[PDB]
């Protein structure tokens, strides 16, 4: 009993390599009964009933010998390196198993056609995340007790077999992420009336969801993402009394959201993004359990209904790239833990809801390419959770809230192409995580504050087309990660600093159309990744440094300055000419004579 089982366990272990020594309890000082060995569970008569070797890093062929344990009912080899292929014989003796978990291993080759006959008592079968190939055997329809089947993430091909509809005990059917031929969802899956989980994402499915699936009245999670299903989202999903998740992202669904979607009180997550839906968001929403609503990249029209505010656990709202209109519900966010809000590329208007970050969890506020107007609320100035703000291409105006500039987790601050006014405050010093500052095409004024040069991670400062004045702060020149500096079309004055070697990552320097003066520093030419240099329309004077000829410039523009001497010889050709026009004192040396 303990004798027999210890020996069979040890036999099984001998056919495996165990480089992490996960099974050291099995062969160390024989004495401890096997019942207390790692991964081993016994019944009251001390017979092994369950072997669970999950995540033990074991290598080698399937350990068929474990099946010789007379009371073994559960075997898990989840997340190891069991390798080679499965044979008919591997499972000859495994007929007492109820639970078999071979997920996340290295198995290759076909599923044996004999598997159901050798494992007739199985309730749970998982072989997800391997490299299995060939078709799912039609023999699978012979299982009399199977409750859950997971073959997701293999290379299974052919088409999903119709005989699976015979397995009427199934509650979970997971086939996602295989290499099936393009085909419809088999009609016969409608016969699996107990199903709670149907996961056929990335299955090369075409055609409509079959009308027979309306018989799946117990569905909790329907996930058909990543296919080319067509026609309408059927209205019977709305009558599911226990539905929690509907995932239909990246299909070819057309028509409209069923009107009665509003009464799906149990729904937690709804995604129908990346389809061809038209019509409006259903109104009279009573989505009391909703956590996530994604409907981006469709052709939805009309407003976000006020009733979305009844969803007091809503955290994710992604509606971008539709034709949505009107003002947002003024209370949006006041009573929801909003974390990710992306309403970009629509036609929304009116003010940004003032309590969008009311519960202090908002991380992404993405509103690009709408017609939002008025001011950013001072409330937003205190939203310390914000990491990514994109408010560009709206009709916003006024001063930015003071603390907005120094929020401690803010990474991307994009405000471009609005009508914002004011100076950038010195409290920007607080924005320790700032990577990208994108503020071009506004009416900001004053001097660029010195403290921007303390923000060591900054990779982009983009501030073109404003009213900035004063000097370029010496501090910018020691931002070691700065990639893009664009301050074109302002009223900046003074000089460029001489010592620029701190700009080891600068790719673009654009300072065109300001009132800058002095000489172009020699060290511009020693910058190792500069490919864009625009200093046009300023008052730079003196000679063009010969070191510029080290650079490979996509853009070089020195036009409309007060430069003197000769053009560097590398640029003497007539094709480069427009790069230097409008410098009265400058000439080009060609054929033994200097020419304007
Ligand atoms: C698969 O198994 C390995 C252990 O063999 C797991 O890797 C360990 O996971 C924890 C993280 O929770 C780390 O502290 C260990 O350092 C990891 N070890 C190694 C070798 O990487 C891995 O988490 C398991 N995978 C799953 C999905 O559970
Ligand atoms: C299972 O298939 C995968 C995915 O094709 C193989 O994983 C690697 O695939 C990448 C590129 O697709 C290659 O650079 C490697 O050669 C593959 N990994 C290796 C050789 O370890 C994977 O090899 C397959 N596994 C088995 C056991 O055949
Ligand atoms: C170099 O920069 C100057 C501006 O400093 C460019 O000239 C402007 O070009 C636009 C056309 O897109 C006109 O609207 C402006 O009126 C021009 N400014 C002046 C002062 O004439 C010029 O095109 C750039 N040259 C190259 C080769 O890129
Ligand atoms: C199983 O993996 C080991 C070690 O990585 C290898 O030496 C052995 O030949 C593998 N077996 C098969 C059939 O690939
Ligand atoms: C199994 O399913 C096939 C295909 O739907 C069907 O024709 C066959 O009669 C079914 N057999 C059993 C035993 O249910
Ligand atoms: C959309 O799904 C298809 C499979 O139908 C996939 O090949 C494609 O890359 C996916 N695209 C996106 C953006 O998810
Ligand atoms: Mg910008």
């Amino acid at each position: 009993s303990l004798n027999q089982d210890a020996t069979i366990l040890r036999q099984a272990k001998l056919g495996l390599s165990d480089p992490a020594q996960s099974l050291s309890s099995w062969s160390d000082n024989n004495d401890v009964t096997p019942c207390k060995w790692l991964g081993v569970s016994c019944d009251a008569t001390s017979n092994v009933v369950s072997v669970d070797l999950s995540s033990f890093m074991l290598v080698g062929p399937f350990p068929s010998i474990l099946c010789h344990l007379p009371s073994l009912h559960s075997l898990s080899l989840y997340n190891n390196s069991i390798n080679g292929s499965l044979s008919a014989d591997d499972f000859d003796t495994c007929h007492n198993l109820i639970s078999l978990d071979l997920s996340e291993n290295l198995l290759v080759g076909s599923i044996p056609k004999s598997l159901p006959f050798n494992l007739p008592n199985l309730k749970f079968l998982e072989i997800s995340g391997n490299n299995l190939s060939d078709t799912i055997p039609s023999s699978f329809g012979e299982f009399r007790k199977l409750e859950s089947l997971n073959l997701a993430g293999n290379f299974l091909s052919g088409t999903i077999p119709a005989s699976l509809g015979n397995v009427t005990t199934l509650k979970e059917l997971k086939l996602a992420y295989n290499l099936f031929s393009p085909s419809q969802i088999p009609s016969q899956l409608g016969n699996l009336t107990e199903l709670q989980v149907l996961w056929l994402a990335g299955c090369n499915l075409v055609g409509p969801i079959p009308p027979s699936l309306s018989r799946l009245t117990s569905l909790v999670n329907l996930d058909l993402t990543f296919n080319q299903l067509t026609g309408s989202i059927p209205s019977w999903i709305t009558q599911l009394k226990t539905v929690e998740q509907i995932e239909l992202f990246n299909n070819s669904f057309s028509g409209e959201l069923p009107e009665s979607m509003g009464n799906m009180t149990t729904l937690k997550r709804f995604d129908a993004s990346m389809n061809k839906l038209t019509g409006k968001i259903p109104d009279n929403l009573n989505l009391l359990n909703l956590e996530s609503l994604n409907l981006f990249e469709n052709m939805l029209e009309g407003p976000l209904p006020e009733s979305i505010t009844r969803s007091k656990t809503l955290s994710e709202l992604k509606l971008f790239n539709n034709r949505l209109t009107g003002v947002l519900p003024s209370q949006l966010g006041a009573n929801s833990p909003l974390q990710y809000v992306d309403l970009s590329y629509n036609r929304f208007s009116g003010e940004i809801p003032a309590n969008v970050c009311g519960e202090g969890k908002l991380e992404y506020l993405i509103l690009i390419d709408n017609s939002f107007s008025g001011e950013i609320s001072n409330n937003l100035g205190k939203c310390k959770s914000l990491t990514r703000v994109r408010l560009s291409n709206n009709k916003l105006s006024g001063q930015i809230p003071h603390g907005f500039w120094g929020l401690p987790r803010l990474s991307l601050l994009e405000l471009s192409d609005n009508s914002f006014t004011g100076s950038i405050p010195k409290t920007i010093i607080g924005a320790k995580n700032l990577s990208n500052l994108r503020i071009s095409k506004n009416r900001f004024s004053g001097s660029i504050p010195n403290e921007i040069g303390s923000l060591n991670g900054i990779i982009e400062i983009s501030g073109a087309e404003n009213d900035f004045s004063g000097e370029i702060p010496e501090s910018l020149v020691k931002l070691k990660q700065l990639s893009r500096l664009d301050l074109s079309k302002n009223q900046l004055s003074g000089e460029i600093p001489r010592e620029l070697r701190g700009w080891k990552n600068l790719n673009e320097l654009n300072l065109a159309n300001n009132h800058l003066s002095g000489e172009i520093p020699k060290e511009v030419g020693i910058l190792p990744v500069l490919n864009y240099l625009d200093l046009s329309s300023n008052q730079f004077s003196g000679e063009i440094p010969l070191e510029l000829q080290n650079l490979k410039l996509n853009v070089l523009n020195l036009s409309y300055n007060h430069l003197s001497g000769k053009i560097p010889p590398l640029y003497a050709n007539k094709i480069y000419a427009h790069d230097f026009i409008g410098n009265p004192g400058l000439c080009v040396d060609l054929d033994g004579l200097c020419r304007k």
